[PDB]
């Protein structure tokens, strides 16, 4: 993939015209990774990686020759100034223009201001300064971005050698301090910490060029102006901290409400879980309230924090007219004239040296200082504790052999008693030995010592030869089942086949769609646990070393597949092969040739397996111890008076803008038409100041009023969403994930909180000043109209031209970044597997490959979006152009005012024409969060809460619940689930339920509580269900629930949200589940703050809590649905006691999955497949052997089943024969 970069000349890389082939393909399909460039021979990640690295070990080489600590800072800097001096050379000259180029308008206006129709000469004067002008200009348009691009591009190289130096670092971290840190402390300054280098670079030259312009734009002024510039200067100083004071008042309203939002989207997240639950108890207007507390506090904070970053929008607007009004007035208080040069000289200077002073230096103080802050922290991870390099060999005789002799060791130099004592044993080829030892002996520590991983403390490890190594997690990296097998070893077909069959991988092979070529991601996504072993072992194989550690293998595999590995793979394959295995399974010792025993880190005892059956210790023994969303997104905000009245604002703040520059245009022409006579000062004075006074305000009434509609519509946005989705039916939480509905809240209501109400309140900011300029322009020359139909058609064009393969190029720097990150994951999870095989250096190479992937579409969106700036700037230059001789050929008929005000004006459109425009790609960017939001606030909406007719009061009277031919659906179109129900339920019975898994057993609950209405009648004491709200359906019926769920909050609420019932009620409750005694122990009575599910409940206590619960509602309905899990009996027939006596004249229905539950009820539903079949009495179901709850009876045994018919009988006999 050549890189036109590499064969251009210097006129096609000043327009990027090696670029033009790719956006033609890009304006007709869609950008992959092979229409992408690949990169320079001097940006590949090696070299430069190569080169830092050199630099940074000569640079730590003399610090510990100095004895001082090394400094990474200075390692860039040796490597970099070589090449970041150029870059400041050229903007030394661009910054040289921008304080020209005021000079010459200066001339231009001053041949205006003596205009004489005869005199030629000064008419070529003036033509000559014209040139000079677009000279300027030319230089800071065309040619300020093949300095950008590489502005950009040595920050892309410092980033690129840092990342590959931190994962050379990375791969060869020592166990000892690889223990003190993390492993997403090592993701965390390679995705976040070192992305400050391709910032710090774009604004570093303006540490050096921003007081330096600052102190020649200040020369100018004074030599034009005098001493009033201070004046209008001081103003712009006090922008610097008074910036830097709507930051840190800006940073505490907006960390503020971090705990808040964060306890919303927590409190959200618990709602959309457990939204069943939520829904069954009947539950969701406390939610709906704690929500709305919750957002009414953060909006509350948003809207000061808007509020301030509209005043700060609108100080950004209207400085400049502050300082050119405060200049002026004291210029001409000292008793000074005004003339139409200077003033509009100085107001481009004051332009300028504002764009520098306000904007750019801050920024660039703020990216050194977060670079410098990574590059510590780059400093602190290249300092760690090394691993000592495998050094000189002791010169052996060509025995690849394996001894230890004497071996003590620690994990930690705080440890009292050493992991291993005095091991002193050995192997020799084709000997398996193996370890015997219960968990806790240290074998894994054993394999570490073998592998040298853990350091000597006393004694020699003497290892010669290859070393092959299985971790006891296996560990899969990201790539297709081949090439994880190979590992970087070349393919061989006979030596890859053989390892497949006697790996017994055919199976996963063909269950997966490409064979053995399926790709496979990071930690196993793709894969099984047993897979994964499965695969770990191939690698093993297939890297054939002289010596294998094996540290169980075959724990996580079936036992048939296990025997295989161990006898044709470990037994015959390894046979001739160095073999060290730990192993749990007992069966495989047999095979071993060798059995070592570790207990306490010492040696226990050695042998084969004969001679521990002799020594009569057995092995159990020691084992065992559109514009559409545009309309919809303003309209929600504020009606549409309220937005013509926006409209009408922006116009009156923009035309006063226009207007004091204006008005000190018609100042100076009515200064030059003068005659000693003077000028009312008074009055200009007045009109002045009330023009400026006009813009400050008007400026501060757009931005807050701006802000504010667009923050007002967005609450009514979450307002909608949120209670149209606790109106959702639970088939559409179904569709939908957790994930999705938990991020439409967070991530799209946090963009239109505080994100869309600025770049919208900033675009409309400029491009208001463009269409200033343009009109401006347009009203001093009105021909300027004809040319500027080509510039703008033109430029509606390139719009869509580059739009369409911009959006193509900032996915793929997105889509090929993350591979970066989930390899340098896979690799330190891995880490010990990776440097037990002398290939670390090979993974060097694939990070590499990563890393010129993501180099390579960095690249793309480097220059891509040159090549719109410079056609932008192009568009802007034929305008000054235009706007500065234009006024020439038709120097008759202007004057000083007029031309000085046009012209300034289209000076001025400079960067803020580009500004303009990229607010308009961020806000068409940032739509689509609104689109989403829009898109939630029109759900489906299931039965009103409430309907005409409500239930009479004591409704239920009995209980009594027919189900009359009831076909329920989970989904329409699907298939079906209960089919033609017809039963009938007499108050305070007791009804188990049987059938299979899915079988309908857990739809009557979903059919019951209408959580998708059912089709068929139910009579709830002779009351049609559907003819009745959902609020007095669900509010009337209790329920346990499979896995009880705590709702952060009060235990008071997680009883009674409603604050329906009073304390002695609650402790009573509690205490008929005897758990009253175990709350007041905590340190609140009832308050106390519990985490999620009552992490400090347990399991059988959260199910006590929803017990209570329903004896709390006291209904006479109720509905039990998997009662114990894998509770602990104490707790299961506990909760079994308080079921029955507790809920004796309270109408029970019961789904369970065991018989000992139900076998006392009083009746039986059986579901076949999704039908009721058989319904009465379990003795009698019992007596006919044909039924299937006779069937499932002694499906369990028969001592089982004789017991429960046993106790059925009992029931029966002691029930109806009194
Ligand atoms: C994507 C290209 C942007 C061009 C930047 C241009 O040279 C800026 C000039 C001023 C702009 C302010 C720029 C903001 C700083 C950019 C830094 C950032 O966004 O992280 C807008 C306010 O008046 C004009 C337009």
């Amino acid at each position: 993939k050549p890189n036109p970069l590499q064969d251009a000349n210097l006129c096609s890389r000043v327009f990027f015209w090696w670029l033009n082939p790719l956006f033609k393909i890009g304006h007709k399909r869609r950008l992959e990774e092979d229409d992408m460039y690949s990169v320079l021979p001097e940006d590949r990640s090696q070299h430069l990686g190569e080169e830092l690295q050199g630099f940074w070990d000569k640079e730590v080489l003399r610090a510990e020759n100095d004895a001082q600590k090394p400094s990474l800072t200075r390692a860039i800097i040796k490597c970099y100034w070589k090449s970041y001096l150029v870059l400041g050379i050229f903007t030394l000259i661009e910054e040289s223009a921008k304080v020209i180029q005021p000079i010459f308008l200066g001339k231009i206006i001053n041949y205006f201001e003596n205009y004489d129709p005869m005199d030629s000469v000064a008419l070529n004067t003036a033509y000559a300064y014209a040139t000079v002008l677009t000279f300027c200009t030319l230089i800071l348009a065309i040619l300020h971005h093949l300095y950008f691009y590489h502005v950009q591009c040595a920050g892309m190289r410092l980033r690129v050698a840092m990342c590959h130096m931190i994962y050379r670092k990375a791969l060869r971290l020592s166990n000892m301090a690889m223990g003190k840190t993390t492993t997403g402390q090592i993701v965390n300054l390679l995705s976040n910490d070192v992305n400050k280098f391709d910032q710090v670079t774009v604004f570093l030259h303006f540490l050096w060029a921003g007081p330096l312009q600052a102190i020649a734009v200040t020369a100018l002024l004074w030599m034009e102006i005098g001493i009033s510039c201070l004046a209008g200067m001081a103003v712009l100083i006090i922008l610097l901290p008074l910036q830097s004071c709507f930051g840190k008042l800006f940073s505490s309203l907006r960390s503020k409400t971090a705990t808040f939002t964060d306890a919303r989207i927590r409190t959200m997240n618990e709602v959309i879980t457990g939204i069943r639950i939520i829904k069954m108890y009947a539950w969701e207007k406390s939610f709906s309230n704690l929500i709305t507390n919750l957002r009414k506090k953060e909006i509350s904070k948003i809207l000061r924090s808007s509020c301030l970053r509209g005043m700060n929008l609108a100080s950004f607007f209207s400085a400049s007219k502050i300082i050119v009004f405060v200049t002026f007035t004291t210029y001409v208080l000292l008793g000074s004239v005004i003339t139409a040069s200077r003033v509009f000289v100085a107001v481009t200077l004051y332009g300028a040296v504002r764009l520098t002073v306000t904007l750019f230096f801050p920024s660039a103080i703020e990216r050194v200082s977060e670079a410098i802050v990574s590059i510590r922290r780059i400093q602190t991870f290249l300092l760690l504790d090394e691993i000592s390099q495998r050094n000189r060999q002791l010169p052996s005789d060509g025995k690849k052999m394996v001894h230890v002799q004497d071996f003590t060791a620690f994990w930690d130099k705080a440890s009292e008693t050493p992991t291993l004592q005095g091991l002193s044993f050995t192997v020799r080829p084709g000997e398996l030995l193996a370890v015997v030892g219960p968990v806790g002996a240290g074998k894994s520590s054993l394999l570490s010592a073998v592998l040298g991983e853990l350091a000597p403390s006393h004694g020699l490890v003497s290892v010669h030869g290859r070393i092959a190594y299985v971790s006891q997690q296996p560990w899969v990296f990201s790539g297709t089942l081949r090439s994880n097998i190979l590992f970087g070893k070349k393919y061989e077909k006979e030596r890859y086949e053989k390892v497949i069959k006697a790996c017994a991988l055919k199976k996963d092979l063909q269950l997966l769609e490409d064979g053995d070529l399926t790709v496979i991601g990071d930690r196993g996504t793709t894969l099984s646990g047993g897979q994964k072993a499965r695969v770990n072992l191939a690698r093993a194989v297939y890297q054939d070393a002289d010596i294998y550690l094996l540290d169980d293998p075959l724990s996580a595999v079936d036992a048939e597949v296990s025997r295989h590995l161990f006898e044709l793979c470990i037994c015959q394959i390894l046979h001739e092969k160095i073999t060290i295995l730990v192993t749990h399974q007992l069966q495989y010792l047999k095979a071993a040739s060798q059995i070592l025993i570790l207990k306490d880190g010492k040696m226990v005892q050695k042998g084969t397996y004969t001679e521990f059956l002799k020594s009569g210790i057995d092995f159990g023994s020691l084992l065992k111890k559109g514009f559409q969303a545009y309309k919809n997104y303003f309209r929600a905000g504020a009606h549409w008076i309220v937005f013509i009245f926006l409209i009408l604002l922006n116009t009156a703040a923009q035309v006063a803008y226009v207007l004091q520059d204006w008005w000190l245009s018609y100042w100076a022409n009515k200064q030059s038409m003068l005659n000693t006579e003077k000028l009312d000062l008074n009055w200009y004075l007045g009109i002045y100041s009330g023009l400026t006074v006009a813009t400050v305000l008007f400026g501060i009434a757009r931005s807050l009023l701006v802000f504010y509609v667009l923050v007002n519509s967005s609450q009514t946005l979450h307002n909608k969403m949120f209670e149209s989705i606790l109106k959702a039916p639970v088939l559409f939480f179904d569709r939908n994930p957790i994930g999705r509905i938990l991020n439409r809240f967070s991530k799209d209501i946090g963009h239109l909180d505080d994100l869309l109400p600025l770049t919208f309140l900033d675009f409309i900011q400029t491009l208001l000043q463009v269409v200033g300029v343009v009109s401006v322009a347009v009203a001093v020359i009105p021909w300027i109209a004809i040319p500027l139909v080509p510039l703008g058609i033109i430029f509606i064009f390139l719009r869509r031209y580059f739009l369409e393969t911009s959006r193509d190029v900032k996915r793929l720097e997105s889509t090929t970044r993350s591979p970066v990150f989930s390899h340098l994951s896979s690799s330190l999870q891995g880490l010990w597997t990776i440097r037990a095989y002398k290939a670390e250096e090979r993974c060097q190479e694939l990070f590499d490959a990563h890393q010129d992937l993501h180099s390579e579409a960095w690249f793309l969106f480097l220059t891509t979006s040159r090549w719109f700036a410079v056609r932008l700037d192009a568009i802007c230059a034929m305008f000054v152009i235009i706007v500065a001789f234009g006024s020439l050929i038709l120097a008759k008929t202007l004057d000083a005012g007029q031309v000085g005000l046009a012209l300034s004006y289209a000076l001025t459109l400079m960067g803020m024409f580009q500004w303009c425009v990229r607010q308009s790609a961020e806000v068409e960017n940032m739509m689509i969060s609104v689109e989403r939001v829009i898109e939630y606030t029109d759900l489906e909406k299931e039965a009103p809460w409430e309907y005409q007719k409500r239930p009479p009061p004591a409704w239920p009277h009995e209980g009594v619940i027919i189900f009359d031919n009831v076909n329920f659906m989970y989904s329409p179109g699907g298939p079906l689930v209960l089919k033609h129900l017809t039963a009938l339920i007499k108050s305070q019975e007791k009804v188990g339920i049987v059938g299979r898994t899915g079988a309908g057993k857990s739809s009557l609950i979903s059919a019951l509580f209408r959580l998708s209405e059912p089709e068929g009648k139910i009579w709830i004491d002779k009351i049609l269900t559907t003819e009745i709200g959902l609020h007095d359906l669900r509010k009337k019926m209790s329920i346990i629930p499979q896995e009880p769920v705590l709702f952060t909050g009060t235990m008071r609420k997680n009883l009674d949200p409603f604050n329906e019932h009073t304390d002695e009620e609650l402790w009573n409750a509690l205490q008929e589940v005897q758990l009253k005694e175990t709350i007041e122990d905590l340190p609140g009575k009832m308050d106390t703050e519990l985490a999620e599910s009552g992490s400090n409940f347990s399991v059988g206590q959260r199910q006590l809590v929803c017990l209570a619960r329903a004896i709390l509602r006291k209904n006479q309905i109720l509905i039990i649905d998997e009662a114990t899990a894998n509770v602990d009996p104490r707790t299961d027939e506990l909760i079994q006691k308080k079921i029955r006596e507790k809920f004796a004249h309270c109408t029970v229905l019961t789904i369970a999955h065991r018989l000992n539950t139900i076998i006392d009820s009083d009746k039986i539903m059986v579901l076949d497949s999704g039908r009721l079949k058989e319904y009465d009495e379990p003795y009698v179901l019992l007596q006919n052997k044909e039924s299937l709850f006779y069937k499932m009876v002694q499906q369990l045994g028969k001592a089982e089943a004789a017991a429960l018919t046993e106790t059925a009988k009992q029931v029966y006999f002691k029930r109806n024969y009194p």
